[PDB]
């Protein structure tokens, strides 16, 4: 089932074991992750993105992400069960498949 925004307002980024909540939004462009502590946003172009990665992490299973510039970015706290519409999203709009690791 196709959707064009997603959201998660429960999870993670992961910075060298530090767990930063905040609220990650996916669109069509791409992806902004908002720290809910201090407040910074990161935005990344969906042309930006070279990999996606699946795996499990810390709490439950979580994004790795690669861009063309070499920044890494970790997203963390998902439920397993967002599998399906995560993939659907990246290969339908980011024209990129993530791997299962």
């Amino acid at each position: 089932p196709m959707a064009e925004t997603l959201e998660f307002n429960d999870v993670y980024q992961e910075v060298k074991g530090s767990m930063n909540d905040g609220r990650l939004r996916l669109s069509r462009q791409g992806i902004i992750f908002k720290n809910s502590k201090t407040g910074k946003v990161d935005n990344i172009q969906a042309g930006e993105l070279t990999e996606g990665i699946w795996r499990r992490v810390a709490l439950g299973h979580g994004l790795k992400l690669l861009t063309k510039n070499g920044h890494v970015y970790k997203y963390d706290g998902f439920r397993e069960s967002e599998f399906e519409k995560l993939s659907d999203f990246f290969k339908t709009h980011y024209r990129l498949e993530l791997m299962e690791k």
